[PDB]
């Protein structure tokens, strides 16, 4: 479960793209997305 400030789901990330409750996967860069 991706936590706040962690990379939730950008290109290159094949891991679990689900953020912890309270946060949303905010894609900033195409490869860097962060749970906010
Ligand atoms: C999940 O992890 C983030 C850091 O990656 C923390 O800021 C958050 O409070 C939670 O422990």
């Amino acid at each position: 479960t991706q936590s706040h400030a962690g990379q939730c789901g950008g290109i290159g990330y094949s891991g679990p793209t689900v953020c912890a409750s309270g946060t949303t996967c905010q894609v900033l860069n195409p490869y860097y997305s962060q749970c906010l």
